[PDB]
């Protein structure tokens, strides 16, 4: 909407407080007009036709409990923009500073949250498997990344290509929620994932195992759910992006830890440059070995660490 630039405060999913960027057009809109085309916030109002309405408040001050996941599907997504404009020079979902678009309050006790291919969607969990989950800083960077992948590498979202496209979207929302630096982890939804229960998560990139999922492609799984197990197989790189940064022996291989921002140039780059719709987990080795060659040569230790990594999930 057309109106003035404002800032509102209000308290997200967790309790905290925090301004938010509002647009002020007789009501006070979700609408933060400082990044790119705008970073826009709706409300699905339970219901599951989308995006639903701008959000519009009365006063600026979004304090009540209705307007927790709002404040923070907003506020993260302008964290995600900033960590894409300013760590790797991209302007927003398609690079050209496309308006991002999420809507919370999606449907009813819904325990998810995806990209419809147009905008992001947060359900408010059921209060048993999840809270709202816009409060999770990974979660908010793990849709927008999707976007990103869809603009990009466009990886279909079955078998080995769609555990890229997931764990791609574990990386770069693990790496958003350093950049913020609040609580940061290897781990996936630790912030919303199952209330009754602390220390937990939905995944871990640390140690994919700990929920089942595989840490080594002897253990991938070929069956039809999850679209050919996207949210499973996705470990398996998901384990190698945490060596890659970490280090650690894994099934016996060591592997030379070289950092997060390094990870996360060398997965940017592979997943602009290299990677296509149907790249399979060997691919995304090469791609992951020629973007490290790419950024610090063929001799660097980057690029053994890359190799270790792989070879320590079983991928060649
Ligand atoms: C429970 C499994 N869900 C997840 O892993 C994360 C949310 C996590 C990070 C809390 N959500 P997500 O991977 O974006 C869900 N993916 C999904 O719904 O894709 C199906 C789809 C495909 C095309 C259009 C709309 C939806
Ligand atoms: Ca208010
Ligand atoms: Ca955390
Ligand atoms: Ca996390
Ligand atoms: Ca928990
Ligand atoms: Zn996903």
């Amino acid at each position: 909407i057309t109106g003035t630039s404002t800032v509102g405060v209000g308290r997200g999913v967790l309790g905290d407080q925090k301004n938010i960027n509002t647009t002020y057009s007789t009501y006070y809109y979700l609408q933060d007009n400082t990044r790119g085309n705008g970073i826009f916030t709706y409300d699905a109002k339970y219901r599951t036709t989308l995006p639903g309405s701008l959000w519009a408040d009365a006063d600026n001050q979004f304090f009540a409990s209705y307007d927790a996941p709002a404040v923070d599907a907003h506020y993260y997504a302008g964290v995600t923009y900033d960590y894409y404009k300013n760590v790797h020079n991209r302007l927003s979902y398609d690079g050209n500073n496309a308006a991002i678009r999420s809507s919370v309050h999606y449907s009813q006790g819904y325990n998810n949250a995806f990209w419809n291919g147009s905008q992001m969607v947060y359900g408010d969990g059921d209060g048993q498997t999840f809270i709202p989950l816009s409060g999770g800083i990974d979660v908010v960077a793990h849709e927008l990344t999707h976007a990103v992948t869809d603009y990009t590498a466009g990886l279909i979202y079955q078998n080995e290509s769609g555990a890229i496209n997931e764990a791609i979207s574990d990386i770069f929302g693990t790496l958003v929620e350093f950049y913020a630096n609040k609580n940061p982890d290897w781990e996936i939804g630790e912030d919303v994932y199952t209330p009754g229960i602390s220390g937990d998560s939905l995944r871990s990139m640390s140690d994919p195992a700990k929920y089942g999922d595989p840490d080594h492609y002897s253990k991938r799984y070929t069956g039809t759910q999850d679209n050919g197990g996207v949210h499973i197989n996705s470990g398996i790189i998901n384990k190698a992006a945490y060596l890659i940064s970490q280090g650690g022996t894994h099934y016996g291989v060591s592997v030379v830890g070289i950092g997060r921002d390094k990870l996360g140039k060398i997965f940017y780059r592979a997943l602009t440059q290299y990677l296509t719709p149907t790249s399979n987990f060997s691919q995304l080795r090469a791609a992951a070995v020629q973007s490290a060659t790419d950024l610090y040569g063929s001799t660097s230790q980057e690029v053994a660490s890359v190799k270790q990594a792989f070879d320590a999930v079983g991928v060649k």
